[PDB]
RNA sequence: CCCUGGUGGUUAAAGAAAAGAGGAAACACCUGUUAUCAUUCCGAACACAGAAGUUAAGCUCUUAUUCGCUGAUGGUACUGCGAGUUCGCGGGAGAGUAGGUUAUUGCCAGGG
């Protein structure tokens, strides 16, 4: 099998195989940090996760 | 203060064309080349000497926006970034369209 072909088809199945409970945890802590940086002149704690 | 003439600032056509209104003052057209001046010839421009006449033009004002110029709000193109992917967040045209536009203003002189 060629091996552009083969490349590509590793890199798009890398790719797809994503989990979505996994990226519903993501949206969901985007929505709580939009929502907390919406807001104006209070103290906020920043945690570095990645 | 206002009209007119001259001189600055504020730059979005503060643009040209067509039609109408005036001209007291001011300005312009207009008179003569003969005096200094100018033209690669020509008082046309300019230069000089003056006021007989006029709104015709330049100019000012009023006009349909006829040409131009300017320009929305949305939408789209495009773009930054993202463990949401033809998506999530941020910014946002050009063009087109509804429109709008024939300025405004500081201070010197003449007199209404």
């Amino acid at each position: 099998i060629k091996r552009k072909l083969r490349l590509q088809l590793k890199k798009a199945r890398f790719n797809a195989s994503r989990s979505r409970s996994k990226n519903k945890c993501f949206i969901k802590r985007m929505e709580n940090n939009r929502k907390i940086i919406s807001k104006n002149n209070i103290n906020v704690q920043v945690f570095l996760v990645r």
